[PDB]
């Protein structure tokens, strides 16, 4: 309870708890087994002198690999997380553009990005450490799957600091989790080989593998992630979406290489026509193409309706 | 950028930054000057090997006591933080009760607490560490005065763990900052003695002393705090307000000893009549008495209107 006592304990209980998590759940320690033994002794030493600090929730009382379960507790998104209106025909996308060119004039360019057919995940970083990950839920509230998301190889626990782009104080970033096709099939064979039913498609597999009461199951599966939107942010004010991606890259978040910037509708349509013909070559499932006004100020003059942003639209291919 | 590298740096940059803050701003280190020198060497060592990790925002680049200023940046409250309707006459408080007894029947008891005439402060603890403090603003958004609140002796940086009450994951707690009368006068003399104008009353003094661009000014002043409400909480579901105070005590947050629990209106009125006669004996300013329905479930069946809770009311004395 004395101030240095409490700073010491938290910092060490946090460090050992992490390591417990990486060893047991993710089967991937980042320190030796020896170093870890130093750490846990110290925290039990320190808990010896001050028995206020041994609680049922202490890393020293969650010893094997216990205390690591997901329960999907409702958790609020910082910002709304709405779902995207859809366009299925050349006329609707044109109509969307017309409307968009009638409000924020000719200052709006269009970021074009591949729509992945996986599970939306919202992640929150507080001063460069990953604090929360949740599912969409209803847009305002989703479910806590933080432990499962911590096993996804693509999801750094901590953001990488660099000269050009300082780590925000708060960063809420949205992305899609998905399986590569070759891994979807390999997981299905492994499951059948245990007497378990296989998944009918990669989306269900990713959703199923994300939503595991026991996150060690998720850590055994080769789930992936690609960031594709920002929610609430502090200490970060990017002027465009395409430039925010550069910062995300820099901090170590996964971002797609099939994003292009288009000037006017005609550019948009070539990208849609292009990926209509070549999407089958991406190693993961592509639904369509999400067209967004790239300029953030224009993404405020245009707003969102109660259910969907007015500055973006998902063009969806017909399947077959 | 390797995982243990980033965990190491953050944990150490966080530890030295704190210590810098306590030494320079608060003039109150909690470790020796020697220990601190060990810490800062290490972080500069570690920053030597990995020059990714020396940024303009690193404790090793904010060396004297720099980088510690308040700028009042807007920050959102987790939960709404509304202001309390007022009652000035026996008839209005009766009317309020009648209405309250007509909706949640005779199951509602009334917590009665002294209304302090100071500055509302909302604090946010994330797993037992103080993350944010802000002013009321408009109820939804207030101003970031986190550094100033970190100097208030009454505000633990970290919550104390105990058997009976586990530290919530998130705790947003509201309270009032204020001066004792003897310290309001002493501060006024010290200011006049420097050629500065004195404050006309203790509330303005507390508000002024809280809102300092340079938090070291706040640390020099004997500001106090008393918690008196909960906003958003996670890992904490108290059945009543009076029992939530017990947990707050236990975790080390300051709470008032003049809170009483009343059964029916008649009890409420004796407390108001009592403090009408004895408030002048409290060493700080008392406005009135805030009457709240103590049962949290009844604090949901009754809700809040767009501007004020329906389950509470501040009775205000006439001044003189
Ligand atoms: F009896 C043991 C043996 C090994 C450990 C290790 N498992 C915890 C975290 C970690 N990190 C690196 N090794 C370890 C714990 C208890
Ligand atoms: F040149 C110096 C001398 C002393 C310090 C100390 N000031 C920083 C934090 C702290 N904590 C305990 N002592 C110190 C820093 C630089």
């Amino acid at each position: 309870t004395a101030p240095e006592v409490l700073r010491q304990w938290q910092a060490l209980a946090e460090e050992v708890r992490e390591h417990q998590f990486r060893y047991y759940v993710r089967d991937a320690p980042i320190i030796s087994d020896a170093e870890f033994d130093e750490l846990l002794r110290r925290l039990e030493a320190l808990e010896e002198q001050h028995p206020e600090l041994r609680t049922p929730d202490s890393p020293t009382q969650l010893v094997g690999g216990a205390g690591f379960a997901t329960d999907f507790e409702p958790v609020d998104h910082l910002e709304r997380m709405l779902s995207l209106d859809n366009a299925f025909t050349a006329d609707e996308l044109a109509a969307w553009a017309g409307r968009i060119h009638a409000e924020v004039g000719d200052a709006a360019h269009y970021l074009c990005e591949l729509k992945i057919d996986g599970v939306a995940l919202s992640l929150v970083y507080r001063e460069g450490r990953l604090t929360r990950a949740s599912t969409r839920g209803d847009g305002r509230t989703g479910e806590d799957v933080t432990l499962n998301a911590r096993t996804i190889a693509d999801v750094p626990e901590r953001l990488t600091p660099g000269d050009d782009y300082p780590v925000p104080e708060v960063l809420e970033v949205r992305g899609e989790v998905f399986f590569r096709l070759d891994d979807f099939q390999a997981l299905n064979a492994s499951l059948v080989e245990e007497g378990k039913a296989p998944f009918a498609n990669p989306r269900n597999s990713a959703a199923g593998s994300l939503r595991q009461k026991d996150p060690a199951v998720t850590a055994r599966r080769r789930l992936r992630m690609i960031c594709h939107g920002l929610g609430h942010v502090e200490g970060f004010r990017p002027a465009t979406l395409h430039q925010a991606y550069l910062a995300l890259r820099a901090w170590g978040l996964p971002v797609s290489e099939h994003t292009t910037l288009a000037t006017d509708l005609a550019g948009v349509r070539e990208r849609i026509d292009y990926w209509g013909e070549h999407r089958h070559e991406v190693d993961h499932e592509i639904d369509g193409v999400v067209v967004k006004v790239d300029e953030v100020a224009l993404q405020r003059r245009l707003g969102s309706t109660s259910r969907a942003p007015r500055w973006a639209i998902a063009y969806k291919y017909p399947p077959e």
